[PDB]
């Protein structure tokens, strides 16, 4: 969808950056109502392009309560990704602010985005880059997935991406097989997602801290896993360890992890 620049007010301020270049807050002018917008404008100082227009075609496909939706893409200065805004901004930054933020509360968040990567999985997308700063907040009650950068759309005969090239990865929400063969599926998100739960726990902090990328493959060969965070329940650091199975055939899909998530969820929602 081809953007009118005209209709589009940026303001100067920056939300965040990436290798892409930078978020920036803006306006857009729709069909009647104006919808404040989140924008994604390239550095551009053309493989960044092709990158922000594949991520464009990506999201174009998608449409979930759970997933940030696309306004559209626009030509000008740069060339500009227009998604409808999460004004709270990345989960792990939010939590990081918020330590006072519920276990009934991560819950609820965390159930979410399984939601929305059940829904993905079922389009037969694989997300390569799901952690806490891809988890953006509409609200405290509401979280939707984003950055659709490293995301493939799986060929009608497979259910696995092979990477050609390797890097820059975020090894340390990688699993094994993505390390070792380069074979990204909708299981290897199941062991980002349980990474990303553990950040969740953990109120954002950085998972495997103080380790190379080289010393987090040589823990999980050996069988080792991140510890329970502190006050996180053990039904929920229970679900981390199955979304860490080091056999991916024996690994969870999201359908068994939401499933999981949603009966805890409603547990929660009882003894409350
Ligand atoms: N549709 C959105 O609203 C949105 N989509 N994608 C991203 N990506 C970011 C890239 C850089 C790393 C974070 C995140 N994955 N950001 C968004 N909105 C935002 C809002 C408030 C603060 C910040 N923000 N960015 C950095 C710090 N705060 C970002």
């Amino acid at each position: 969808v081809y953007l009118d620049r005209k209709l589009l007010t940026l303001e100067d301020k920056e939300l965040g950056s990436g290798n892409f270049g930078t978020v920036k807050k803006g306006y857009y002018q729709m069909k009647k109502v104006v919808k404040t917008v989140a924008v994604k404008i390239l550095k551009n100082e053309p493989a960044l392009k092709d990158e922000l227009l594949a991520e464009a075609n990506v999201m174009q496909q998608l449409d979930n309560p759970y997933i940030v939706r696309m306004i559209g893409i626009c030509e000008a200065e740069s060339w500009m990704l227009v998604m409808e805004m999460a004004e709270l901004g990345p989960l792990n930054k939010y939590l990081q602010q918020n330590r006072h933020v519920t276990d009934k509360n991560i819950i609820e968040l965390v159930h979410q985005v399984s939601m929305g990567m059940k829904y993905l999985e079922e389009s037969n997308f694989v997300h390569r880059d799901l952690a806490a700063r891809n988890v953006l907040l509409v609200t405290q009650h509401y979280a939707k997935i984003s950055d659709f950068g490293l995301s493939k759309a799986l060929r009608a005969d497979e259910n696995y991406y092979k990477a050609q090239t390797h890097g820059k990865w975020p090894v340390k929400w990688y699993a094994p097989e993505c390390i070792n063969y380069y074979k990204f599926s909708s299981k290897s998100d199941v062991w980002s997602f349980g990474v990303l739960m553990w950040e969740a726990f953990s109120y954002g902090q950085k998972p495997y801290r103080g380790m190379k990328g080289s010393e987090v493959t040589a823990m999980l060969e050996k069988g080792e896993r991140m510890g329970c965070p502190a006050g996180c329940p053990r039904e929920m650091y229970d679900l981390m360890n199955l979304c860490w199975t080091y056999d991916v055939e024996n690994r969870p899909g999201f359908a068994a992890v939401e499933l999981r998530l949603r009966n805890y969820y409603y547990d929660v929602v009882n003894h409350h």
